[PDB]
DNA sequence: AAAAAGACTAATCTGTCTATCTAT
DNA sequence: ATAGATAGACAGATTAGTCTTTTT
């Protein structure tokens, strides 16, 4: 009749371990109502239609994402510019780098949901923040034209089933 | 038992034409063949089921990617690296700009069947072939740290969802050092 | 015989939604 | 009565193999 938090935030963590692990598509409710121990009825009781459910799954993962590299960035020194270059890139790497990686969850809810335009609003809102809290750091130093390059470098890491990517040292001859 | 090869195109390209717009998973079989005005048991005669249906919309895709991209970095003239680059550059945003792109459908493809492995590895091989296509015209090494650089920012390009994509002249700076 | 259109079916699998059934 | 499990059940779609009729 009303879904405790505890029971609530169930059914999102385990739907995103199996959506990130697998697809929107393969995972259904029925298998997350067996896996998050809960039944059926009260998955509705907090989330009307798995359309709204997949939407409170990506508001969830936007600001993990942004939490996770807010966090990540803060811990270099203010001068130290080349600390928050390799931050930025050591972000985009543990991603990229890891078993099973078929791309970011923000990427897999643009394909397969280009029904919601709120959906794609979502993921964009967040690569703009992305490019805009790795230049409030560096804004006196790399111009814009680098910092584009930068970045579009960095996303094209994050592309699933790509050769040739750039690595650390490639990245310390722009700075400089 | 066997089927017309033109009408064996025919089932590919409308599969293609609504892969790329709505992905693979909402483009049922039943909707390829309506919209195709075919049968239903002519596309198993050919095709024996889906997967193999799909594998076989990837290396037409990729094959048409690779005629697009060596036709293009071709008709360039001789020992013109900047317009090749330019070319090379405007090719993505190009992709980028068509209208509903929700990502490439090699892309699509990696993500929705991460089961297959060889669907994995056709899009690495096209990749793979896409950079080293890239640095023969360039006349630059396989191994430049900026050629590297320059691929990869070509491929954010084409993340879905992009933003802040990177200007000609920022892409011109690069390869001016 | 060859290909090509036409539904059958069937075995399957979901999305919600009903109908209780408790323990609390 | 609240909360949460525990089911089937309406309603669609669905992929693959069957059967029929038909034109070349």
């Amino acid at each position: 009749f009303t879904l405790s938090d505890e029971k609530r935030n169930h059914i999102l963590t385990t739907a995103l371990n199996l959506f990130d692990q697998f697809g929107f598509q393969h995972i259904s409710i029925m298998r997350i109502i067996t896996e998050a121990k809960i039944a059926k009825q009260s998955f509705y009781m907090a989330f009307p239609s798995k359309d709204s459910f997949i939407i409170e799954c990506l508001d969830m993962e936007i600001n993990r994402l942004k939490q996770s590299l807010s966090n990540l960035l803060g811990q270099c020194g203010k001068d130290d510019h080349t600390s928050i270059l390799k931050s930025f890139y050591q972000w985009h790497v543990d991603l990229a780098y890891r078993e099973g990686y078929n791309g970011t969850l923000l990427t897999k809810a643009v394909i397969e949901y280009w029904n919601l335009p709120d959906i794609k609003m979502k993921v964009e809102d967040f690569n703009k923040w992305k490019y805009e809290i790795f230049a409030e750091y560096l804004a006196e130093e790399i111009n814009n034209a680098r910092l584009r390059i930068i970045v579009s470098a960095m996303n094209g890491i994050l592309l699933p089933a790509s050769t040739y990517l750039p690595t650390w040292e490639d990245i310390e001859s722009l700075y400089g």
